[PDB]
């Protein structure tokens, strides 16, 4: 049944509600499993099969002299003792399961740049990764095309298909819904607005998400609501295309 | 005299020692100021003209019940309530002085992601960017693309040029020292030892730095030392050829 998804995004995106949500939405047709990888979150919204806070939380570290930031760290220096276990751990539930749920940590980066994170990552069967952003991050033609960049950036990174998708569009008027679309998915209206700024940086802008755009065919967006469970279809979908095309 | 050099890089880095023995060799020749915008990190090894621990610190915020992870998140929140005085705080520095150099937050992406640092970036002149990273991330040709792409993205979200660096190469036998420019200064040796990789990722990644590179002319990475001070004298002409070229 095996199949992994890894759901990437930044303090406060709203993924591991979201991890939650897909997830039972999934445990109606296929068995399910949850890893939580995140050593400084509070509560979960799931059942954990592997919690790495049993083994290590940011706070114990701090009750111990460590500042926020160097807590974190260490967290993840601690967790790679336990490296080779916990990649172990989770290829059985690979495949004794047809969903591995997958939440990294909330700083996205101690998931790009720590040991830990990336050398999992490329260590497991040809995981799915899905970005998630909060989509306020979207002001204006710049934010768009950012997006679409860092999604490259993580998959190179972690070797791993990343998806892009804006997760609490429940939240969006279909003012804001239609704006976003369109700036997304007409790839040949975003790459031609990003012109209309004449400045250092209004130039070059353009020549970025322009070639990007031509070397290897762009990615739909998705849009996800873990509130209203708008786009969890589709990743479903997503999902076994991606287990089939690999 | 005006001129602002921003040292951005990710937890571990070593760039709050790099912000403070980087004054110190233009305090010789210059008059230098320094910005802390980070709320978590303990201690500073300079004189700060403006530190906004002294508004909110991350503990403080977790003294009244957030998650690590949900408390940086909360500094940086009511930071932009002060957001106004901040900007002005750094523009009257800005031409009080040569230098005015700004250390930014250890999680890189409260600085990328959310709107204090985002706008209070994109309303300073011209400023430059310095990005560093652990010369440890870089194990194999995979991890020197992504440096230079992260580098661009930076560059896009802070619409500020962004210079790529690796600091403490004092801690690199001259064994890694020449593996490292190799792979970085001769764009049309890694351009092409990113193909000796024949998977999914092994492909793609090559056609990756490959465009980016073929747009506007890349950049020379500086190597720097806190340590020995190695790079300074570059990095001074960097800025000063920056205030030109702009
Ligand atoms: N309206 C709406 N609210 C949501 C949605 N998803 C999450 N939320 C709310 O936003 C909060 C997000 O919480 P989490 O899912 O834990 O966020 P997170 O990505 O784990 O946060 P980090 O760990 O910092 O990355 C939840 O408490 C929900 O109340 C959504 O799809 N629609
Ligand atoms: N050998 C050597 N050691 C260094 C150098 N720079 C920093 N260090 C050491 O590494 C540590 C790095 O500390 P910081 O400069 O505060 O690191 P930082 O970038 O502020 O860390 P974050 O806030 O998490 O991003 C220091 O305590 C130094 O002892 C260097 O250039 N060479």
């Amino acid at each position: 049944a095996s199949m992994i998804v890894v759901f990437v995004g930044t303090a406060g995106s709203g993924k591991t509600t979201l991890t939650g949500e897909f997830g039972r939405y999934l445990e109606d047709n296929y068995k399910v499993a949850y890893v939580n990888l995140d050593t400084g979150v509070k509560e979960l919204p799931y059942e954990p099969s592997i919690d790495v806070r049993e083994f290590v939380t940011v706070e114990e570290i701090m009750r111990e002299g460590y500042g926020p930031n160097g807590a974190i760290v260490e967290s993840y220096d601690r967790l790679m003792e336990k490296f080779n276990e916990y990649l172990n751990k989770i290829l059985r539930l690979e495949k004794e399961n047809d969903y591995v749920l997958i939440d990294t940590p909330g700083q996205m980066e101690t998931f790009l740049f720590h040991e830990f994170g990336v050398r999992l990552m490329e260590n497991l069967p040809y995981p799915l990764v899905v970005y998630i952003s909060d989509p306020e991050i979207l002001k204006k033609p710049n934010d768009y095309c950012f997006v679409r960049f860092f999604a490259l950036l993580i998959d190179l990174r972690l070797g791993a298909t990343t998806i892009p998708a804006l997760n609490k569009v429940d939240l969006l008027s279909e003012e804001e819904k239609e704006r976003h679309r369109k700036y997304f998915e007409d790839i040949d209206y975003l790459t031609a607005r990003l012109k209309l700024d004449p400045s250092m940086q209004g130039l070059m802008a353009y020549k970025m998400c322009s070639m990007m755009t031509e070397v290897l065919p762009p990615v739909r967006v998705l849009y996800l609501s873990a509130k209203t469970r708008e786009g969890f279809e589709d990743l479903e979908t997503l999902a076994y295309e991606h287990y089939c095309t690999c």
